[PDB]
């Protein structure tokens, strides 16, 4: 027990969002303690979903990620009852209010063109809008759903991250995991 990576962690992001991703975690039956490279990932991605969703308008953005599998499939059931839109085959992250589109967001180390397709696969008519530690971000049909400076916001905090976990020479583990 008890790596670097999960002190890391535990220091970097802020306690709701820990609690979130080790609830997760434990829930799809994986341990915080043993793969901490993917803890890293969860508390990353869930910070995003939640910045993205600070990005729109005060009630533009209905956040699915963090919630208990059963509960974050009632949200989407009674948006899908009460927008027509078709219900997905997997749990999305985000639900746009004012496009009327599910989002899937995603925080890749690897390239970022071989991440959308991939993500492309398991599909077939939500948005997705992807990240990298680099800053390169991609968007379905080049529609990045926030303006630039919430989306610089962002990625700013992912290249932050990056730059503390090298600090701590973490990054080398954390990108060759994916
Ligand atoms: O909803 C998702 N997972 C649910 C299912 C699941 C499983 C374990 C823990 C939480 C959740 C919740 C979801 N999963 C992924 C990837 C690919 C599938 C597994 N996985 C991760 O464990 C992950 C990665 Cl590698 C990086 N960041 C966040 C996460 Cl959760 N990527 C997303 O973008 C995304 O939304
Ligand atoms: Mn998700
Ligand atoms: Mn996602």
């Amino acid at each position: 027990r008890g790596s670097h990576m999960e002190d890391f962690v535990r220091q970097c992001f802020n306690p709701m969002i820990v609690e979130l991703a080790e609830k997760a975690m434990k829930e799809y039956g994986e341990d915080p303690k043993i793969e901490t490279n993917k803890f890293a990932a969860i508390c990353t991605h869930l910070e995003v979903c939640f910045m993205y969703s600070d990005g729109g308008s005060k009630h533009r953005f209905e956040i699915i990620e963090g919630r208990d599998r059963i509960m974050a499939w009632t949200v989407v059931n009674s948006i899908c009852n009460t927008t027509g839109v078709e219900k997905p085959k997997f749990l999305p992250d985000l639900y746009d209010y004012k496009e009327n589109r599910f989002i899937e967001i995603g925080v890749t180390r690897r390239e970022v063109h071989i991440y959308y397709l991939e993500k492309a696969n398991k599909i077939e008519k939500t948005h997705i809008h992807i990240f990298s530690f680099t800053g390169e971000e991609m968007a379905t049909k080049a529609d990045y759903t926030l303006d630039e400076e919430s989306r610089a916001r962002i990625k700013t905090r992912l290249f932050t991250i990056r730059q503390e976990m090298a600090s701590r020479s973490l990054w080398d583990s954390f990108r060759q995991s994916e």
